[PDB]
């Protein structure tokens, strides 16, 4: 103490992220491998949200070990992890992730989200590449979306659209913790089917792909939807599709949970805390990935 960037030896780039390149590095003093994020350099609400995220200590949130300030630079020192759910799904495309691991990962992500949400922290940008996994079966939240959400002046892609809740796409100013449950519901479906649920290429295309699968919402399904800032009565009217077609492998317990996570109305969408008690998790275990 203090640590300096000279105390770290770069090993390899371990991928990109909302802040560009992440590096595997080695502490020359201790031998510990870590993951380093470089942030090139803030609104008052943004400082406060960063402080809230720094407060969080949880098994399912990637552990921040240190923050090193040098001139224009911030170097975030994290625990070393180097697999993520997107890379794991791609390597498992031939066979699919086994259901006990799907259940375990979904359960843990709900635990991490429940913890964030009770501390007034939202993720806002949940996607499979932001979800880090280790050898012992844990999965962890990372690359929180607060820089673009709170106008942080830091350098920071259609993949982000695929997991965006419909109340965001329709312009809602004061969205809620429910946006994270939507994203996780999409990831749940994607683990099961081995394909992204709503891979749109623009905000309107994302909306139309959602509508084509879940039905065009109306006031009966989603009170207030037709007055949302970007709602247009010219939207096409699609009927809802059966989950036997949308997520063929799921049974009624899985379809029940997924339908509650993808509820149009954010006020009716299941909370993270409540989803942990869903019957789907009756037999949840902690398997190790291969
Ligand atoms: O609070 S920090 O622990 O430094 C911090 C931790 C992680 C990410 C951060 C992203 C943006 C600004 C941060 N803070 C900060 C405060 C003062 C100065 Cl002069 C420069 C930067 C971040
Ligand atoms: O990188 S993260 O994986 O999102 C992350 C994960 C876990 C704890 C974090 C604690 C404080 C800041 C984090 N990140 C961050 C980076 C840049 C900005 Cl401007 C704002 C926030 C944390």
């Amino acid at each position: 103490s203090p640590e300096f960037m000279e105390n770290f030896q770069k090993v390899e780039k371990i991928g990109e992220g909302t802040y560009g390149v992440v590096y595997k590095a080695r502490n020359k003093l201790t031998g510990e491998v870590v993951a380093l994020k470089k942030i090139r350099l803030v609104p008052s609400t943004a400082i406060r949200e960063i402080s809230l995220l720094k407060e969080l200590n949880h098994p399912n949130i990637v552990k921040l070990l240190d923050v090193i300030h040098t001139e224009n630079k911030l170097y975030l020192v994290f625990e070393f992890l180097h697999q993520d759910l997107k890379k794991f799904m791609d390597a498992s495309a031939l066979t699919g992730i086994p259901l006990p691991l799907i259940k375990s990962y979904l359960f843990q992500l709900l635990q991490g989200l429940a913890f964030c949400h009770s501390h007034r922290v939202l993720h806002r940008d949940l996607k499979p590449q932001n979800l880090l996994i280790n050898t012992e079966g844990a999965i962890k939240l990372a690359d929180f979306g607060l820089a673009r959400a709170f106008g942080v002046p830091v350098r920071t892609e259609v993949v982000t659209l695929w997991y965006r809740a419909p109340e965001i796409l329709l312009g809602c100013k004061y969205y809620s913790t429910a946006v994270d449950i939507w994203s996780l519901g999409c990831i749940f479906a994607e683990m099961v089917t081995r394909r992204a649920l709503f891979p749109g290429d623009s905000e309107i295309d994302q909306l139309f792909r959602i509508f084509r699968t879940l039905g065009t919402p109306d006031e009966v399904v989603w009170p207030g939807v037709t007055s949302m800032p970007d709602y247009k009565p010219s939207f096409p009217k699609w009927a809802r599709q059966d989950f036997s077609k949308v997520v063929p492998p799921l049974d009624e317990d899985g379809r029940s949970l997924l339908s509650q996570m993808l509820h149009y109305d954010p006020n009716k969408r299941i909370s993270a805390k409540a989803a942990l008690a869903h019957p789907f998790f009756q037999d949840v275990t902690k398997p190790v990935p291969h």
